[PDB]
């Protein structure tokens, strides 16, 4: 909206890629996030002017809300550092969420659940991350990432043939893909977009899953499976490289991978 202000920084080299290693564009021209291909200064201005604001969700029932202290100290290191944050956490146990220091600009929602409106993101955040609380971020997870849809690369798959991704592969599931499709196997431990994109995935999502449930069937990878087939249909407007959803114990540090952003915990 606002003008950007005078800035020095590299001049972009039209003739010379940023990674010639990695795909960085889809076919649908999404651009898919890796060390190298931006400018976070430039990314930054751009969503300050805009007094960006961003709501990461987490779920943490019973024994998983013993990962909430470094899931959320460790947002506060690397996680969309410089603009407003607001933390959700659906929980079934509000006494047992940490007290957790948080910077100027940040804010945390504790909801109770077994149960217990969506308008309330709408009028309180911009965009929705969407992420599992056993994890750690170990590096910067910022506004790269922000855009009405996006899907993050699952890290057992980016380098697979679409015939070997685990995806419902049964007619009878709402989740159906046959082996002639499919663009990339997502993880449904990341993913987010504009609150109302977001909305629309997962009224989606939990009216395709009663559909199977009401025929007697559950698709393979459950959540995972439907968000698959979703961004099938539905092309993200950004894809995140596995340096979003990592594990490190399980897949090492590929050199591809130039940073490890959010991973497991061990
Ligand atoms: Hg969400
Ligand atoms: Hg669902
Ligand atoms: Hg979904």
């Amino acid at each position: 909206m606002v003008s950007l202000p005078r800035m020095v920084y590299p001049q972009p080299k039209v003739l010379t890629p940023c990674r010639k290693d990695v795909l960085v564009v889809t076919p649908w021209l999404a651009p898919i996030v890796w060390e190298g291909t931006f400018n976070i200064d430039i990314l930054n201005e751009q969503f300050r002017l805009q007094n960006t604001t961003i709501g990461l969700t987490v779920f943490a029932i019973k024994k998983y809300v013993a990962f909430l202290k470094l899931f959320l100290e460790t947002a506060e290191k690397h996680f969309m550092v410089g603009h407003r944050v607001h933390y959700y956490v659906f929980t079934d146990q509000p006494a047992a969420v940490p007290r957790v220091t948080l910077g100027t600009g940040r804010q945390l929602s504790v909801l109770e659940v077994g149960a217990y409106c969506e308008r309330r993101f709408l009028s309180e955040v911009d965009y929705l991350v969407c992420v599992d609380v056993d994890m750690e971020f170990r590096d910067h997870v910022g506004v790269e990432i922000l855009t009405p849809l996006f899907g993050t690369l699952h890290p057992s798959f980016y380098g697979s043939s679409r015939e070997a991704f685990t995806y419902e592969r049964r007619p009878q599931s709402q989740a159906y893909i046959p082996k002639d499709e499919g663009d990339f196997y997502y993880m449904g431990a990341f993913f987010g977009g504009s609150v109302q994109e977001v909305q629309r995935l997962t009224r989606a999502c939990h009216q395709a899953m009663m559909v199977d449930q009401a025929n007697g069937i559950e698709a393979v990878w459950h959540d995972e499976s439907h968000l698959n087939k979703y961004l099938l249909r539905h092309k993200p407007t950004k894809v995140l490289s596995p340096e979003y959803l990592w594990d490190q114990q399980l897949l090492g540090w590929p050199a591809v991978l130039r940073k490890l952003r959010f991973t497991a915990v061990p």
